């Protein structure tokens, strides 16, 4: 029912993937380091609690009746529900507090892919969490108190909220289908795999940026889905987008859904025959991305899509030369990036005595 | 897990126990064909009957022919029906087509602007509604998804709303979900299983004026945004005050549990439970069946929160009307802003595998 909040690396990037996702961005409204350094020890102390289903503070109730409640309370009679809180540093986090200098070379600004369509918006931020739990509400709880309490520090840039699987109907065993219909998440790498988190996930020491060691490098990517478009498409136009069949999942000339693929069989343009490794150096990525829908927009269309993101060693060879790959990628007909953003995302909160950010201040 | 059931005397959805997730979509009908709507109606009937029970429509979602698009969007492969309800109605708008006119029902009223009002005319109305419910949230989009798939051509989505999570119950034998105020929201309501008061303050009656009527409510929905900011900043006196009950408990003023029935002279004049529970408005009582919602930020550095209200009622007139006429000097009103509004006729149910929707109207 929890996922401990302590560790060599922050939870909610090699840890069991929850139903649901709130993730925000946040911009620094204050110029003075120690008041952000403050904060940070504040949200550190926070997250303890909330990760171990505990109100912040001294509680949402039997407080001074006079004074406001330290918890606005929403998530009073819920289970901890798997939550956890994962927080990054986005570039321009860096031109503030003397912090240049200490911007890893691995976070790199994103190149202007064909086809982006970016909301200002809703791209960028000088920091994020990501709420991961089952329960939708305990992570709204949260992202809302961490507002609430930097508040006059931080501003909430942009939010989105997400779902994958719901883990009470849905067997553990079961690759969730993306909003196509789609299974996904097949070929991925999965938390047990200690030697490819290092390898491909996790920023080393020899890396070249200290305060980084046992962190990693995040990409969010707010995918729109031309929903009414893809499904007018016949369903041999859907796999042969992929390159796998719709019902089972398998690779084309194959019978079960994790046989190993034979890239020669799919089209040249096919998306897994392009985003596949062998196309791409060796090039490989943890994608723990989620669904969202939103609602619809002004033409009676569903609002709905990907919230993809991404966990990697060092995005110039991760998410970069993936993403240039699928320039042609057949899938383009029916998708569009709208927002974008990206993170430093610390190493983890070592014990009761450490923070956020310690690393780094 | 388990499925609901879909055929009855009354639609699912409503007297059913409250589902975690919502989606809720409002129509308008674009075709002016009589034949065409019944034909439309006939088949959403067939797919909800496959919807609810977790199955693909049509011919499934794969194995046909590889040339033509599949028959269901697939995405709700492998899950269980997750207690998914479809639920429809039929806004005063439609009654202008198909020379419905006469058949309008007289409980079918229109709301009078209450003050405060700020409704957003692109997000209210809609000549028919569709509310999905289910336990996961992929089942509820699939569900709106393929229904409005089949209408291409004879409806369009005018607007829609998810709630992620339920701020209303009909199961008072488990807890009371809470809505983002922090406050339990739901403890006197009107159970599923209180025959009696669905009979007296839900189901419409024969004798109500309306014979194809008989056995469906009337639901009133609005969109009610909340000034967070400024709720988050008031006293945890204040915050009961405005309620009448305690934030931790849930109980009336001075008593100790969320259950105790309240005694109202202990309350503020303008307490919410005051002053809409039923012995303050003649006994009008409502079944309230709504869900949280939170649509990304308001561009002002601050989450945008808010609260999807959903009422079923025997009559608009003596239910929603009168209660909402006396939450004039509501101190909750500090704290809310109405921003969205529209009514329907929700039908009877569907007898049978024979049965459709809106078959006694048509
Ligand atoms: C709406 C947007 C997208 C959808 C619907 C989608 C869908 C899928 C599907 C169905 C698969 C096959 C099953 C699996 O192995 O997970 C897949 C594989 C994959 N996708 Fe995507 N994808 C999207 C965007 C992206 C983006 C932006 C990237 C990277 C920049 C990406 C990288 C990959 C990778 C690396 C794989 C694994 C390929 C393999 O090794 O077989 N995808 N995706
Ligand atoms: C954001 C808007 C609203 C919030 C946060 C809210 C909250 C609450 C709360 C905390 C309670 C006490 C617990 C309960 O018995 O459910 C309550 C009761 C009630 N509310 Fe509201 N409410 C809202 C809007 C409305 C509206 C618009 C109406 C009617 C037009 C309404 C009608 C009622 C009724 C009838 C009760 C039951 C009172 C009783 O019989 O004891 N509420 N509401």
């Amino acid at each position: 029912s929890a996922v401990p909040f302590h560790g060599a690396h922050q939870a909610g990037i090699a840890t069991p993937v929850q139903d649901r996702l709130h993730f925000a961005a946040f911009d620094v409204t204050t110029e003075d380091r120690a008041a952000f350094v403050a904060l940070l020890k504040e949200w550190t102390a926070a997250a303890r609690r909330l990760t171990a289903g505990h109100a912040v503070g001294e509680g949402a109730y039997g407080g001074l009746p006079e004074a406001p409640p330290d918890d606005t309370g929403e998530a009073l009679g819920l289970k901890p529900s798997r939550l956890t809180l994962t927080i990054g540093f986005g570039p321009s986090l860096f031109t503030r507090f003397g912090l240049a200098d200490l911007r890893p070379e691995a976070l790199a600004d994103l190149p202007k892919f064909p086809g982006d369509n970016l909301d200002r918006a809703r791209s960028g931020g000088d920091l994020c969490v990501q709420a991961c739990a089952d329960d939708p509400q305990v992570a709204v709880h949260a992202i809302r108190n961490l507002a609430r309490i930097g508040f006059g520090k931080v501003v909430v840039r942009w939010s989105q909220l997400g779902f994958g699987k719901t883990s009470s109907t849905t067997p553990d065993k079961q690759t969730p289908r993306n909003l196509l219909g789609f299974k996904d998440g097949t070929r991925n790498i999965a938390g047990t795999e200690k030697d490819r988190l290092d390898r491909f996930v996790w920023a080393a020491e020899k890396d070249g940026t200290p305060w980084m060691t046992g962190g990693s490098y995040l990409v969010a990517r707010r995918i729109r889905m031309h929903i009414e478009t893809w499904d007018r498409a016949s369903l041999q136009e859907q796999e042969d987008v992929f390159g796998r069949d719709k019902g089972e999942g398998a690779p084309v000339g194959k019978a079960k859904e994790r046989d190993e693929p034979f890239l020669k069989a799919m089209k040249p343009d096919a998306h897994v025959r392009l985003a596949h490794p062998d196309s791409n150096g060796g090039a490989t990525l943890l994608r723990r991305g989620y669904s969202f829908t939103d609602g619809t927009d002004g033409l009676g269309r569903l609002d709905a899509g990907l919230f993809f993101l991404a966990y990697q060693r060092d995005i110039r060879t991760g998410f970069v030369p993936v993403q240039r790959n699928l320039a042609t990628d057949a899938l383009n007909e029916y998708i569009q990036h709208v927002g974008s953003a990206v993170f430093a995302v610390p190493p983890g909160v070592r014990d009761a005595d450490d923070w956020w950010g310690s690393t780094l201040f």
